[PDB]
């Protein structure tokens, strides 16, 4: 038994421009067929991402975040990932920043 997660490479808040998507590279916790779920959220209001990968077994894969069509700020969190038996974990480990802006 394991406990999976995440665990962000990316170590400090990403400078963005309008338009702009990011890249986030992350450790992953967990060695063996995983469903990671991870969520890119505003802290600008509510317009929570969120974006589910099954069966990761890398460990150290970099995350493509969706573009930004707008300046604000974001995080990209972890919100549960899932063993090869269907077993979810509740996921609390480093969180990434994606500030964006306009130029």
């Amino acid at each position: 038994r394991v406990k999976p997660s995440a665990s962000l490479k990316l170590h400090h808040d990403l400078k963005l421009c309008l338009g702009d998507h990011s890249s986030v590279p992350v450790a992953l916790k967990g060695q063996g067929p995983f469903t990671l779920t991870y969520d890119i959220i505003e802290t600008f209001s509510s317009k929570r991402k969120t974006f589910e990968i099954k069966e990761i077994k890398t460990n150290e894969y970099v995350i493509k975040t969706p573009v930004f069509t707008t300046g604000g700020d974001y995080i990209l969190s972890l919100v549960s990932i899932k063993d090869s038996t269907g077993c979810v974990v509740g996921l609390s480990q480093p969180d990434a920043k994606i500030q964006v802006r306009r130029d």
